[PDB]
């Protein structure tokens, strides 16, 4: 069976917690910390192995951002270091494609990067591709018939509605059409033809509203919302059914964790985090041995 890893996320400080949850009995298991505590980093999964990419160690002792890529073998329990990437990179958005890791945008600092670039597992190597038409930190990414998109953020003076789609084979970025909602630090991932985008910060208030895209009519129609508005959101997708982890409701870093159903349009809750954080990674492979 799988689980829905979660790694790092905010609570007072950055946090090493990495912890599994098994939505077949409801369990979850405390597994290896993370070498170096770190929030707004991304998960993902390639070959069965889990990644945590970029964030941002705020600590007592300093605030260092990450240009960090970690591996970990559920088979092992162990966290073994990648090759860096170019930048650091906090509240970084990825997306997989063809055995490849694209990491998106994200901050340093005052600077805000429109820079992408793709990691080759069977190399060890980051190589820069095109840069995003609009610099985006707290970006949604996700991938959909071998293309990706880079959804809403910050850009280090607005927070966006806006949207772009990557074409692997032109090495070109190009506009499609804005979301209804103006969203930094959405949850940003793909079910069956359709692009979500769950919750986020639209400057004034965090979100429980979601609005999906249908590549096929390039709109983008809201569903169901949320039972709790969160922004800075973890989200994967678990045998056909959307999870969203943790966040920030303005008063509270979440311990909820919700579950969308596309075919009766709801969402339930399912289990509660160990403890209530934001910025996390989240992906999903094979349970550990
Ligand atoms: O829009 C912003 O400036 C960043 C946004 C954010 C925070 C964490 C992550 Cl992981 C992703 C996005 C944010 C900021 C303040 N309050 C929010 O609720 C949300």
């Amino acid at each position: 069976g799988r689980l829905i890893y979660t790694a790092g996320g905010y609570f007072r400080q950055s946090l090493s917690y990495l912890e599994a949850y098994n939505p077949s009995n409801g369990s979850w298991l405390r597994l290896a910390d993370l070498q170096v505590p770190r929030s707004g980093l991304a998960g993902c999964v390639v070959g069965g192995l889990l990644y945590a990419v970029g964030g941002r160690n705020n600590s007592p002792d300093g605030n260092t951002d990450s240009s960090a890529l970690d591996c970990y073998n559920p088979m092992t329990n162990q966290w073994s270091p990648c090759a860096s990437m170019s930048v650091p990179r906090n509240r970084i958005g990825v997306g997989v494609i063809d055995g490849h890791i694209y990491a998106v945008g994200g901050s340093h600092g005052c600077i805000h990067h429109s820079s992408v670039e793709r990691y080759e597992p069977e190399r060890d190597e980051w190589h820069l591709v095109a840069p995003m038409l609009t610099r985006r930190i707290g970006v949604g990414v996700a991938v959909l018939n071998r293309l990706l998109y880079a959804v809403g953020g910050f850009d280090g003076t607005n927070r966006l509605n806006s949207a772009e789609c990557y074409y692997p084979e032109r090495n070109e970025w190009r506009m499609i059409t804005p979301m209804n909602t103006i969203r930094s630090g959405a949850g940003v991932c793909v079910l069956h033809n359709c692009i979500y985008a769950a919750g986020g910060y639209d400057g004034q208030d965090q979100l429980n509203s979601v609005e999906r895209y249908d590549v096929e009519t390039e709109t983008w129609t809201f569903v169901a919302p949320m039972r709790h508005h969160r922004s800075a959101l973890g989200i994967t997708v678990h045998q056909g059914k959307i999870y969203v982890l943790g966040g920030y409701d303005g008063h509270t870093f979440l311990d909820s964790v919700e579950c969308y159903d596309p075919d009766s349009d709801t969402w339930s809750e399912v289990t509660r985090m160990t403890s209530g954080r934001s910025g996390v990674g989240v992906a999903v492979t094979m349970e550990p041995c």
